[PDB]
């Protein structure tokens, strides 16, 4: 998705700042459409790390951000 003020502010914050607001983003995202997959979800963003969803979550025009699921479980 895209917000100018949050892909500002996602793109000149502090990194863990940033971090952890993605983290609640995403699990927000999880408890409304994929409520069961909540441990799932938070076991793979650990390992994988969510900084790398930086750009897509806040400054990308053609992302839906709820596919952001799909991105995190895929390979
Ligand atoms: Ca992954």
């Amino acid at each position: 998705g895209y917000d100018k003020d949050l892909c500002e502010w996602s793109m000149t914050a502090d990194q863990t700042e940033v971090e952890t607001q993605i983290e609640a983003d995403i699990m927000n995202i999880v408890k409304r459409d994929r409520p069961e997959m909540k441990a799932e979800v938070q076991k793979q963003l650990k390992s994988g790390g969510v900084m790398q969803y930086n750009y897509v979550l806040y400054c990308d025009k053609n992302f839906n951000n709820k596919n952001i699921i799909a991105e995190v479980v895929g390979e």
